[PDB]
DNA sequence: AGAAACTCATTAGAG
DNA sequence: TCTCTAATGAGTTTC
């Protein structure tokens, strides 16, 4: 693949996102994927990435 | 069984 | 140059 650049828009939810969860169901993914037009693979990864820097922050 | 989604560890694109 | 983080690979869970 390349680099996909995610907007503010789109970083401002997907954190929200996961406040409230750090896991994401597939409903609300494809809710995610639709809303912020991205595909349920960037969003997947997304979260495995955010997840791993979640846990060595502290 | 097989497909999808995890973790770890790493590579490499861009502010 | 330096730092953050998207994407991929090997290997493991989960349903």
């Amino acid at each position: 693949r390349t680099r996909t650049a995610y907007t503010r828009a789109q970083l401002l939810e997907l954190e929200k996102e996961f406040l409230f969860n750090k896991y994401i169901s597939r409903p609300r993914r494809v809710e995610l994927a639709v809303m912020l037009n991205l595909t349920e693979r960037h969003i997947k990864i997304w979260f495995q990435n955010r997840r791993m820097k979640w846990k060595k922050e502290e």
